[PDB]
């Protein structure tokens, strides 16, 4: 390509862009102040930094992310995604994780569901392509597109859904902003099988993802993920 190769820019020094959505707090996120941050990309600044590269962030939505990195709309994606299905193992490299976390399900209170399993048939507000919109299509439910978190809880919260999967901390993010929202926390996935989130690149870009890993690997032993962390979830969630 005309940009060089994501090892060539590393090595000498140039420019790597990075697909984000900017809709997902606590994650990627703009604050009252327009700056965008978030935890992924507070540390996708850092690792940056390490790499001594300049970073862009390229705001997309989320289901144009993954597609987006296949056909060259960024170098890498920071935005909480494992390779969670087979086709993502078969076309993605992840760094060493920056974060683990798992997902939980939302409910209207006064609801009767109480599990995944309770969501076949149901209107579930998802973004289609995400891990949580494939697992609520999975699990049988009558997908409901959207946006990401904010819009499906807004869903639920005017009856207009039933139910949504999305992720444990950005599900409290929000409550704590919106402590009466009437929803809740109705199930949970097994807290030792959490995913862990890196930095994403295509296949046939090995040694950038060690130059990655060996960043993030550090950011871990400084004390940045923790401080981060903290920040952004009020714990530190880098280790498992």
């Amino acid at each position: 390509a005309i940009s060089g190769s994501l090892i060539e820019r590393i090595n000498n020094k140039g420019t790597v862009t990075v697909g984000t959505e900017g809709t997902y707090a606590p994650f990627t996120y703009h604050d009252k102040d327009g700056k965008l941050t978030g935890y992924d990309v507070e540390v996708t600044r850092a690792v940056a930094e390490k790499l001594g590269v300049k970073v862009e962030f390229k705001e997309t939505q989320w289901d144009s992310m993954m597609a987006g990195l296949k056909a060259g709309r960024f170098d890498v994606v920071a935005n909480q995604v494992g390779l969670t299905s087979p086709e993502r193992q078969a076309t993605f490299d992840k760094s060493e994780p920056y974060s683990w976390s798992g997902a939980v399900l939302v409910a209207h209170n006064d609801s009767n569901i109480k599990s995944i399993a309770d969501i076949k048939g149901v209107k579930t507000a998802q973004s289609l392509t995400s891990n949580y919109g494939e697992k609520a299509k999975a699990a049988g439910a009558q997908l409901v597109p959207v946006d990401g978190l904010a819009q499906s809880l807004t869903l639920i919260e005017q009856k207009r859904a039933d139910a949504t999967l999305n992720d444990e901390l950005a599900v409290l993010d929000y409550l704590k902003k919106n402590p009466n929202a009437g929803v809740k926390i109705v199930w949970s996935a097994p807290a030792d099988e959490k995913v862990g989130s890196g930095l994403i690149v295509n296949k046939g870009n090995d040694e950038a993802v060690a130059k990655f890993s060996t960043a993030i690997n550090e950011l871990k032993a400084d004390g940045t993920l923790k401080k981060l962390g903290e920040q952004f979830f009020g714990k530190d969630i880098s280790v498992q």
